[PDB]
């Protein structure tokens, strides 16, 4: 088949769901923060496939695991034990300190699974009647789009037509205490599900003291504080967990994306034996879940964050790349917001012009980014880069903001 | 690092959640058919990882097809294109002929997308009122574990505990056509699920027409006939989806497990533009789904299954395997059934012995296979296995069965 770009998009169109719309782009090789198409161009990757390639495009150390295990054993599922799960998971619960991990897939499985931990906890341990289980989500939030998911949306374009919604699901402000605390008075209330910055909203972080302020109002009222970290976690912020910015310990936490770094679909739920036990042997599952061959890239891809100090690089980074992105005209840059290396900056769009083709003249420019809202623009490049390659990249955004 | 089975058992009983009770072995190694244990000791797989490995463990076609995309592109997110989608798309469309493919990465997600398909396609085309659309289900049947696909579930074991329930799920009896017909007369149902034989109840069989039935009444009412193939379909049962035995086009096509040989979760779903379509841009999706690692696999694990006649020789040697268990004594074994590589053997559990003992002993002397429902074994070999290997295999069954 077809070697052009203009080939691979017409071929997509004909057998392929038009569930997604693209920016113009065909990519065939990746390398680090480096991207290149079919026509050999190469560009800054700005997008990092939504925080799932912290550790940048095939990261040696993560892909040689990854060979190294194919050739031995990938799945034997969970009726049998294999001699990787038990590794992984020592590994995970003491860098995160919680006694134990459900492993799962992709993002939503993760976000399905701590629901049910929290419904079963709440009818076994709160003693809350048989299906009266509450979560509360706050309004903005994205966690996956299975029919449970959907439920808990204020985007439209997520549910609108997806049948009947999953009940006992509840959706407050973000970044509001008060309203918490208004909704936690309702006994039947079994957990609060949050992302420490909302980046599929448009990076939208909470005033200082938010974290802080839930973390109490869960523990008083006996509600369970499940942290959403499958964007924010794993160095992306600045820190191993966005949570770790105040100091707070969530009852459970989600981790998915550049758990793999971008290698294979792998997702955790972490907890304590008091939530994580509600569940007994036979009560929920996954084929692929903890199999050999994700566990393996999964040890390597936590490996390269530790060891190549990458929270505090996308620390020192991202204040940079604020700061610069701050000097640019208010009539183009309403706002400029993030933490360590998830940023967005906020488009006028005007009749002109509007952040879809700021990111097509971006492209033609050789960095990589897609709107959120059409007038919200994130940045969030791999986290290896390094300060050249980001004064380099800042030129970029310049040279494009200014062109209009 | 723990060596042995027992410290594997233990710290993964230590780190793990305990959702899964496996049988006792500890794997390490997989070739083909055969799974060694770190005692070193050589197995039969009986299992298959509940039909995810058709083409045996670690096919080297397919293996390669790993090892090959992994230092080019791993994960670029489906905001902007890759060149091997396209690739993945025509194929798998053309080999099965449907207009397109919307690719997702585990079975459940395939499933959750076709319930979305329908209930869009139920308020758009058919003109169901906004929220009155239904899908009807079978008892039996299993497509996941989360929320929505607990909720039609008639095993208390998947739903007791887990909040309130998925709205607008009808279950009525499986091979049942008058159950069928009667229910389609309600004119909000938007679709049929089932499975064409369903597995995880203990392989039960349909009667010869019960899809020609389903096709028919189907069709008729204007209701999307969804068939799930991620356990039955890719030449498991002797064909290349069991649907074909009675010649039935489903609306909706779902395949997951074997699709990628058990080296990625790749799931997809497949049906023409009328239905297909009624998804925009921006109105589904997953991070992983559609990645170039997961492409590669599958249509290398897909060509594994033509090149080898896989399904030819499914169907032969399932007609050695059922009428040799066949001779086995009536006071032990109840029942036989299946089609293709696809069968089990029910049990009678006496206050002595049990499908759990017999599949410890079958452990003892070669063999692993897990029971389904206390009296049900269930035995799905990878499909590569020789005449000569499954009449060892049988002699095994035999051998282990008669010691009681
Ligand atoms: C990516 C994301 C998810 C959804 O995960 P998938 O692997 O796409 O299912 C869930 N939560 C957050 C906050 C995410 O960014
Ligand atoms: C395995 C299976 C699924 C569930 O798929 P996962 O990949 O485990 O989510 C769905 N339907 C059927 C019939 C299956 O056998």
């Amino acid at each position: 088949g077809p070697p052009t770009s203009d080939d691979i998009f017409e071929r997509e169109y004909k057998y392929g769901a038009h569930n997604y719309h693209p920016l113009p782009v065909a990519l065939e090789r990746g390398k680090g923060i480096y991207l290149w198409d079919v026509e050999g161009r190469k560009y800054f990757d700005f997008l990092s496939s939504y925080s799932a390639v912290n550790q940048g495009h095939c990261h040696p150390k993560i892909v040689n695991a990854l060979k190294s295990q194919v050739d031995k054993l990938t799945l034997t599922s969970r009726a049998f034990y294999n001699n990787v799960l038990g590794e992984y998971e020592e590994y995970i619960t003491k860098l995160f300190n919680y006694h134990k991990v459900l492993p799962m897939n992709t993002g939503v499985e993760a976000g399905e699974t701590a629901c049910k931990l929290a419904r079963k906890w709440g009818y076994t341990v709160k003693g809350i009647q048989k299906y009266k289980a509450k979560i509360v989500f706050a309004a903005g939030n994205f966690w996956g789009r299975t029919l449970s998911a959907i439920s808990s949306s204020t985007d439209p374009t997520s549910y609108d037509g997806f049948g009947p919604f999953m009940p006992g699901f509840d959706i407050i402000p973000y970044n509001d205490l008060p309203a918490l605390e208004r909704a936690l008075q309702d006994p039947n209330v079994a957990a609060f599900m949050v992302e420490p910055i909302q980046g599929e909203a448009g990076v939208v972080v909470p005033d200082p003291g938010y974290l802080m302020g839930v973390r109490e109002l869960c523990t008083r009222h006996q509600v369970l504080f499940i942290a959403d970290e499958i964007q924010t976690g794993l160095a992306r912020t600045g820190r191993w967990l966005a949570v770790d910015y105040e100091n707070v310990r969530p009852d459970i936490v989600l981790l998915g994306k550049a758990l793999s770094g971008g290698l294979y679909p792998v997702s955790a739920v972490l907890c304590d034996d008091d939530i994580m036990l509600t569940i007994k042997p036979g009560e929920h599952g996954s084929t692929y879940g903890g199999n050999p061959l994700g566990c393996r890239v999964a040890i390597a891809a936590l490996e390269v964050l530790e060891e190549e100090n990458l929270a505090e690089n996308a620390d020192k980074l991202g204040i940079i790349l604020r700061n610069e992105l701050m000097k640019l005209p208010s009539d183009v840059v309403t706002a400029v917001r993030g933490k360590g290396l998830l940023n967005a900056i906020v488009i006028k769009e005007t009749k002109d012009w509007d952040a879809w083709k700021v990111c097509l003249r971006l492209r033609d420019n050789g960095l990589l980014a897609k709107p959120t809202h059409g007038d919200i623009i994130r940045f969030a490049p791999p986290l290896v880069i390094k300060e050249d390659e980001l004064r380099e990249s800042i030129e970029i955004i310049n040279k494009t903001i200014l062109s209009f």
